[PDB]
């Protein structure tokens, strides 16, 4: 049994069924054509560097409900976006189904300045947590916001909705009921040189802005107590 969430995968996604892989668990949105959320579990055995990026349509989805590689033609020139990972390649590419990290269900059109800047620096610190001797797991949920019109990919006729922002909710080891946690939220237009430490939020803000309940297996009291309180995990990620 594959559990990429530990404390219950998010509720509230547009799809009632999620895709469960070793690399991640994902909840697709057939309207937006992107994942509502992607949950993953970093351990000492999951990172692998230098994997290549053969983008592919997710074979587990109906092709009408997701993007294909052709759909990104011209996107960078039109919109200054990259094919941005939701579950991060280098942190997870040691798993047995790693090629699924490059399925387009795990990709969105993410502004290059965000993808290559603060989002990447956050990914690097998130991955670095697992090197600590007393951290045995990092459990993350990531996903988009859909709050303003960001334009359309020129290379497709499909209806789709480019995200306006991206968020990441992280905890270590067992459960946020007992372990340090973090949440971050970045607009698409985040400057390239931005410090990811300046984008800390609460889990509650992300829930309000997505219609999701993250960590949905936690007791009610724990959810109510902790989700409105920003966490301290960022301090272990270099934030001061
Ligand atoms: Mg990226």
């Amino acid at each position: 049994s594959i559990d990429n969430c530990a404390v219950g995968c998010p509720t509230g996604g547009s799809s009632n069924v999620s895709i469960v892989r070793h690399a991640y668990t994902l909840n697709n949105n057939s309207t937006t054509k992107f994942a509502n959320w992607v949950a993953y579990h970093i351990t000492k055995d999951t990172p692998a560097s230098g994997k290549t990026r053969n983008w592919k349509t997710d074979p587990a989805l109906n092709p009408a409900d997701t993007l294909a590689p052709a759909d990104y033609t011209g996107a960078n020139a039109a919109l200054k976006v990259d094919r941005g990972h939701q579950a991060p390649l280098a942190s997870l590419a040691g798993v047995s189904d790693w090629e699924s990290l490059n399925y387009l269900s795990n990709i969105t059109p993410q502004k290059s300045d965000l993808n290559q800047g603060a989002w990447a620096r956050l990914e690097d610190q998130e991955r670095k947590l697992i090197d600590r001797a007393d951290i045995s797991s990092v459990y993350t949920v990531t996903g988009p916001l859909y709050e303003r019109d960001m334009g359309k990919l020129p290379g497709t006729q499909k209806a789709h909705t480019i995200p306006s922002a991206y968020w990441k909710v992280i905890f270590i080891n067992n459960s946020p009921a007992v372990n340090h946690y973090a949440a971050f939220l970045f607009d698409q237009n985040t400057p390239k040189g931005a410090d990811f430490c300046q984008f800390r939020v609460t889990v509650d803000e992300i829930e309000k802005r997505t219609g999701l309940i993250i960590w949905a297996g936690l007791p009610d009291d724990v959810q109510a107590s902790l989700k409105s309180k920003p966490g301290v995990l960022p301090e272990l990620m270099g934030c001061k």
